[PDB]
């Protein structure tokens, strides 16, 4: 329990609508690198993750 990364919330989140609100909302927070170089992964990882897991009906 010693790290704080924002990518553990983004693997929570399930629905791809939440994906560019945390974009926006962490984006206009800091607007450092550091959420743009982590909502670039999280986003790569859960696009990449869904297209490359399992099709749902």
């Amino acid at each position: 329990m010693t790290v704080q990364d924002y990518l553990l919330k983004f693997r929570k989140i399930s629905s791809l609508e939440s994906l560019e609100k945390l974009y926006d909302h962490l984006n206009y927070t800091l607007t450092d690198d550091q959420e743009l170089i982590n909502m670039y992964r999280a986003a790569d990882h859960r696009r990449a993750e869904l297209v490359s897991g399992g099709r749902l009906f």
